[PDB]
């Protein structure tokens, strides 16, 4: 899919990343003792979605929610996001700054 103008990519893959990893060490609890007062008060921790396990102990809303992330992300990588899956089509600007981590549109969204 040509089709660099219309709808920031860049906006919503950095949003993409903070909402997974606040939701990842929300699912993590388990192996993170660290969940900081507020900040992360350095940088970054580098070492994130390094675990390939499914995990029960994890939240399924978390998981699911991480694993249509993973999706925006990866479409992203393949530099076709925006792109309902479940048509094969464009996705609308509006779906994506309310909801980026849909590889569905509305249409399929209300579908579900
Ligand atoms: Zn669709």
């Amino acid at each position: 899919l040509a089709g660099g103008k219309s709808m920031n990519v860049e906006s919503y893959e950095k949003i993409l990343r903070d909402r997974q990893r606040e939701l990842y060490r929300r699912l993590h609890k388990i192996e993170a003792d660290f969940e900081e007062p507020r900040n992360p008060d350095d940088e970054d921790r580098a070492s994130e979605r390094s675990n390939d396990e499914v995990l029960d102990e994890l939240g399924q809303v978390g998981q699911d929610e991480l694993r249509a992330i993973d999706a925006a992300l990866a479409r992203i990588a393949s530099g076709t996001f925006g792109t309902c899956v479940k048509c094969g089509k464009r996705i609308s600007e509006d779906r994506l700054k309310a909801v980026p981590y849909t590889p569905f549109c509305q249409e399929c969204a209300a579908a579900l």
